């Protein structure tokens, strides 16, 4: 299978490499551009908070790392244009560092003599792919796509489902999610968001996503339809997103846990749970969603119905499992 | 009037009590505590405080009683509230904050232990359940045992009481992100027949029962089964969150809603608005019982069908009192 | 080959009492847990056991019945009795308890799992002047005769290593001892009553908190040449699980930090209890740690003035799972002796 | 001179903001320099996650601020040499970016118009005051000054009293500490520190810090005898100090805790307890340094005895104060 070089070694990019060498890919990973060194990057791949000690040898030289006893190359180009990647013959990116989060950003890997990008975040109106809900959609023209966030992964699954079984009006969701990087340990600027500027593991911190907004990139039926946000909170990884929609149709709480049930079944991007389960039993998953039939609420008075779900999701390893479905299949056509 | 005191549970909410009455100069006197544990303990508890720093005035103790800001307040160590001696020291009313007497048959022990009142710091079933400058005026002279419900309900009435005036509230669920408390646990273990009240509450984010919209037409009869809810607690301390998702009898913009919410919460001692990026830490201390956050309003709609969602915060502890303080004070004068 | 005792029933089922039923899981024990005594349902117990906060979902498969649990297709009684000398302990033939409650701390309390039929106990926690052992370094003075033994807490387990090698090489003539530890159960989640100790009563999420421990003034249950050579104490700290110990101590030798730590390295080479690093790590790299203790190189520091010297020597600790890891090696051997 | 600016409007320049405010200086903050806009850092300054509200009025422009009706210029100059010092006549800067720690750098504001610098943490070998210790060394022709540490404003205090009454000879520190922004809030780079690179309020981290080590600059005849390192934890603020050290004089717990009674007596800087505080009760604390006698330990074997002491320091507010004190001072001469 191709060869790949991963732009951003951080929180995603090392769990990239965790996951393909878990799943022993035929992808082959012979390229790492980050802003650092080698021996930096040993050490975040060998010690990891969330997921404990890496699971194969890490080695360092001067210019690469030496994982499990193979040679990845290790550039730190700031700029994409000049990443070496025909040195090693990376073919696709994994495109990790959230700086270049556009068609027209990540054509400099295009540029740097790279075949295709895969975009770890939402990239604007291009190709965005959950693995189980539309990933029917890449074909072997693609050059450029994007997997979207995290929530995405989690809410379009639990949706796609809703809306076969049901139809979805309307829509909004909150995702209750850890912290992430791009929020602040102490109180002090973090670029122009002022809550995102506020020491995110003593806080609940309101914050904007785009999962609902851009839905139909994924869903296009629901094109308009959802809104959300977030609120982020003190937990180091794992999340809960919850979806209050009105249906078209009336329904009880064992009719909508079953429709969920049976989307679930035979579904590697998509779990089920009716365990009271928190949030620190999604730490590792390797599903980008998981329904929780034990939170399905249904309001009701008179013809008016209102429909709450909710899901799960390691919005780290969880979201990276389908990254990695995604990859597969993009490096295979 | 009424203006002695006695806690039953000197807790979280039980030393909040104290401090807030003396914090607003109250003519009501906690004249005496029944809890568990000695003085010296509770002493140490009332001076040091790890959600609101070090106690404001004067704490000391003896065998039978805490000294604060020089005042004398008995201590007794009663498992059973029928057992209490409130006659001693004279204690009209009894603010009732230990979790087990959430009743009116339960709390009726306090009267037969000679109090003439209680007001319980929690739901309590069907009796009156006030939200203070929501349905205060539904208090008479001769109620003797009411609630004001949770920290919960005190977020939730103020925003749904000014939205149902306004535009009518046909049908809502609301989702609280809140501060995890002492019903949950430190490490991972039985916590009763709960099973998610067993979880480490400062690892996780754990979903998590509440009555707050199940029981508000006890707050707002119009609503009496119109809303549903849950929570999710999560790591912080204290500070917390409501939101609330709706179907209204009007359509409206974000700006109609958060001018309505600005006129509903004008001069309003209990109920704040703000337009400002606050987070969490943000609330801690709020001399409010819900302050509405215009910032996070949002109107999802498609065609004639319309969501919407409001949010306020609320200090789950300090908040909550600020309200429980204010029924009191009015309790004790009808 | 005479048959070892292979039946071990565990009173509390824990932190402790859920991960000595996984470690034994883990590393293919000829041990088998029979009955599980607790205060709660096979429900409650199952749930717990198959989601932990700290490691994650369980490794085997887990159901119940009204009074059991089935764990990797194995069923396991479970009792709910709250005075140890009426659990029935011999309907599975219960012969060795893993007394993980923290409510039978001595062997007065603890004979009780004997009257109720068992053969031996083992106590996870400091249980007075009894046979105490940490393993790989006493656990040659355990014999066929002890019935009622203690492998004392994390904090020895992660200290004594230290101090015995330490002591072996240069000598330890005085010493005092810090522990910056993870929270516990004996602690509180939010600013409350918890018994008669004032500090145990502060949101332990939320400070620093000192703590008192044993460790160090009952060091002389395990290595004796050091009795009453040591105090120490605890501060608390808010993570979940992991902990270290410092060691400041006067040794009979002037020593640089190199040779200080290649005395240690010569300790944990060929011992399955005590490990070594020389990396920068931090404590979540030591959840989930095989070791009773990791002493780290990068900590060791010397100073030296004129004829006075002190040590700080560091080592790691998962105070749950590597604690754990101890307790079932010495309830390996306590079974075949 | 009355006349300060701060360089660095953080977690520490915004703080002595406060506290200059709170005590009613008659030193005028007329300039902040920083990187970021005044409307950002007028909603950090209103909003405080460890302190709470500012209990001041908080308004801005696009290049002021206006706080309690002042107006306070706001500059972004990300040189200090390039600062516009004397437009509004900053004489005094409190250097506040930890950019800045040496003469050599913080020369830079004098070139810039300035006509003293006081650096809040440690600078090298220059005069360095922890206040009610050796202020009396701070000199009229001083113009660059440090103030060490949190931590050397904690431990000092104590080495300074426990030496006067008893001699050290030597001894060695730990401090754990509250996690500050020098620390990482995810897994990732840090500059070159590899335990700086791991998240902060999910470890305990070692940390090296020279308080110990440069004592001397503060207490000379210790200098030499004293070493040691932090672990930082998951607290937002509110730090302790454990001295173990070999005095000259044979001790009881009560004699040590009777001469550190005296040392606070009267002692704005350095305060006594006996109670049985946690950290968080330090929290906005008015000392440098809080000394418990709770912790006190008296280790004996033979004639060797090994001294254990123990000191609460709010490493933000409290080190805070000790700033102000020496600042105020370090104006009139
Ligand atoms: N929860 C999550 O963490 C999560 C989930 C889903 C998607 N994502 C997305 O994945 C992307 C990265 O997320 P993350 O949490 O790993 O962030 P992170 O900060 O942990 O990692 C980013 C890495 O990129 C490096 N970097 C920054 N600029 C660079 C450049 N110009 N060239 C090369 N390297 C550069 C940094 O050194 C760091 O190592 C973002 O697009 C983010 O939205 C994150
Ligand atoms: N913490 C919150 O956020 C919050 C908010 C709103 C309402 N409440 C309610 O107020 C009440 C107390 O809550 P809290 O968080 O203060 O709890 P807490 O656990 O902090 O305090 C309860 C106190 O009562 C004591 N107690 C228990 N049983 C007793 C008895 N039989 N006699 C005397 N004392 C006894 C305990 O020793 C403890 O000091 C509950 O009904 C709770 O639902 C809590
Ligand atoms: N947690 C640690 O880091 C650690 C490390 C080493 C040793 N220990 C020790 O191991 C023991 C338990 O520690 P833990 O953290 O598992 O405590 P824990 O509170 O997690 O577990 C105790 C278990 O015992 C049960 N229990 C309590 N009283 C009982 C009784 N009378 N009969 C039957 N069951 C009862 C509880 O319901 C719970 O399931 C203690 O002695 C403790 O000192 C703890
Ligand atoms: N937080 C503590 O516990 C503590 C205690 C003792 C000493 N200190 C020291 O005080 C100093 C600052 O600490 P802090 O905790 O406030 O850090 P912080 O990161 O909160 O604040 C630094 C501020 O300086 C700004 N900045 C960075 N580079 C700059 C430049 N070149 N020009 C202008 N502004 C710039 C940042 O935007 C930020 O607002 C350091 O030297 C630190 O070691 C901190
Ligand atoms: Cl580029
Ligand atoms: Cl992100
Ligand atoms: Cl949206
Ligand atoms: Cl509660
Ligand atoms: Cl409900
Ligand atoms: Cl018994
Ligand atoms: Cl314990
Ligand atoms: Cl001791
Ligand atoms: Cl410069
Ligand atoms: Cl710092
Ligand atoms: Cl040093």
């Amino acid at each position: 299978m191709s060869k790949v070089g991963i732009n951003g070694f951080g929180r995603i990019g090392r769990l990239v490499l965790r996951r393909l060498l878990e799943v022993k890919s035929n992808i082959d990973v012979v390229a790492i551009n980050d802003l650092t060194s080698p021996k930096i990057l040993a050490y975040l791949l060998k010690h990891d908070s969330n997921y404990g000690p890496f699971p194969w040898s890490v080695d360092f030289t001067e210019d690469s790392l030496i994982v499990d006893g193979k040679s990845i190359a290790v550039y730190a180009e700031k700029e994409a244009k000049n990443i070496p990647w025909k040195a090693k013959g990376a073919e696709i990116i994994v495109e990790c560092t959230g700086f270049y989060t556009s068609a027209e950003k990540s054509q400099a890997h295009l540029d740097a003599g790279a075949k295709k990008v895969l975009i770890s975040a939402p990239a604007g109106e291009m190709k965005t792919i959950v693995y189980n809900v539309n990933d029917d959609t890449l074909d072997g023209n693609d050059t450029i796509v994007s997997v979207a966030s995290a929530t995405t992964n989690c809410l379009a699954p639990m949706a796609k489902a809703l809306h076969d079984s049901f139809g979805i009006e309307v829509g909004t969701m909150t995702t209750i999610a850890a912290y992430t990087g791009t929020q602040s340990l102490v109180d002090g600027p973090r670029g122009k968001d002022l809550r995102a500027s506020r020491a995110a593991a003593e806080n609940i911190i309101p914050h904007t996503t785009g999962a609902a907004k851009a839905i139909g990139l994924v869903i296009p039926e629901l094109s308009g339809k959802l809104k959300g946000h977030a609120q982020r909170v003190p937990v180091k990884t794992g999340s809960v997103t919850e979806l209050v929609s009105i249906l078209g149709k009336k329904v009880t709480a064992e009719e909508v846990n079953n429709a969920l049930k049976q989307a679930t079944t035979n579904n590697e991007s998509f779990g089920y749970t009716d365990e009271e389960i928190v949030s620190s039993d999604i730490i590792g998953s390797h599903f980008g969603s998981v329904f929780d039939a034990t939170q399905t609420e249904i309001t009701a008075v008179g013809d008016l119905q209102l429909v709450k779900t909710v899901a799960w999701y390691d919005n780290e390893y969880g979201f990276v499992t389908q990254l990695i479905r995604t990859l597969e299949k993009f490096a295979k056509l």
